[PDB]
């Protein structure tokens, strides 16, 4: 059985908290490879399933993601409640994030003449800060996520007390041990997609793109551009324009995250300070978000 090392220590399948299957009830589906359910163990949970029709590599991938998430301990990384690996289909049990993924949330919660005040600049800044805090924890523990993006973040709830958390660690799992068309090239810095070089500054670039996703309210990055067009665009120095109504101080964080040389990009401590300073600036947080008609 394969081992996993994080923050100094090594763990194995034996270290995962096995929850007796009889104690697990599935309630409803929550919408690729394997299904997700709302469940109860009472403790409410999200259940990620491994299809019984899978390869040996699939099994090991499933095991590795369980190990990875179980070994993190931070408020902005989704918790793993445990696993049920001794029955089929196999389960990973996660903290239930009723807000759903960040991309879907932003698109369905965009200000509307029906809901003119569904979201404000401060809400977006708080989400950005939440994820940045999660990224800082990963960075200080020498973990490179490789796929920081809105689709991979979850929210505790739709309402005002919401907390955003990094949730999907599939890319990191894959690399820890595929194809060009599945690579998240629109979130990747030049040295990543060209040389396959990944560092903490990789996640900084991706976080810049996430920031754009957030302040665009859930648009796909590089509108109208294909993966290869983005690759050539970014390699040549091209960068995205500010999202609609984006305050200048916020856009400047994005452009710093997208510096061509990794050494010129901020670490997450600095990104956090700059997000904090934005939340303090009345001219930033008093800026109205566009209302979608
Ligand atoms: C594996 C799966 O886990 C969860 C999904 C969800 C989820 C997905 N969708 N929804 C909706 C349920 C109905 N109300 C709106 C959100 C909740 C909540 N908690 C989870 N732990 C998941 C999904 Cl499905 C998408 C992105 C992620 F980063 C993750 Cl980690």
């Amino acid at each position: 059985n394969p081992n996993y090392c994080f923050a100094g220590k090594t763990s194995s399948i034996s270290d995962l908290k096995e929850v007796p299957r009889k104690n697990i009830t599935l309630i409803r589906g929550l919408g690729a490879f394997g299904e997700v359910y709302e469940g109860q163990v009472p403790l409410q949970v999200a259940v990620k399933t491994l299809p019984e029709v899978c390869s040996e590599q699939d099994e090991l991938d499933f095991l590795m993601e369980a190990l990875i998430i179980s070994k993190f301990n931070h408020q902005n990384i989704v918790r793993c409640i445990g696993v049920s690996l001794q029955s089929l289909p196999r389960f990973i049990l996660m903290e239930l994030m009723a807000g759903g993924d960040l991309k879907s949330f932003l698109r369905e919660t965009r200000p509307r003449p029906s809901q003119p005040s569904s979201l404000a600049m401060l809400d977006l800044l708080h989400v950005a800060r939440d994820i940045a805090c999660g990224c800082q924890y990963l960075e200080e523990n020498h973990f490179i996520h490789r796929d920081i993006a809105a689709r991979n973040c979850l929210l505790t709830c739709p309402g005002p007390g919401r907390v955003a958390k990094i949730a999907d660690f599939g890319m990191a799992r894959d690399i820890y041990r595929g194809g060009c068309a599945m690579l998240p090239v629109k979130w990747m810095p030049p040295e990543a997609f060209m040389e396959g070089i990944f560092t903490s500054k990789t996640d900084t670039w991706s976080f810049g793109v996430l920031l754009w996703e957030i302040f665009s309210l859930g648009y796909m990055p590089y509108p109208s551009k294909s993966n290869q067009e983005v690759l050539e665009f970014v390699t040549s120095g091209g960068r995205m324009d500010p999202p609609k109504n984006c305050p200048g101080p916020v856009y400047r964080i994005m452009t710093q995250c997208w510096q061509h040389q990794p050494e010129d990009r901020p670490n997450f401590a600095i990104i956090l300070e700059r997000i904090e300073y934005c939340t303090q600036d009345p001219d930033v947080i008093n800026t109205a978000l566009p209302i979608e008609y």
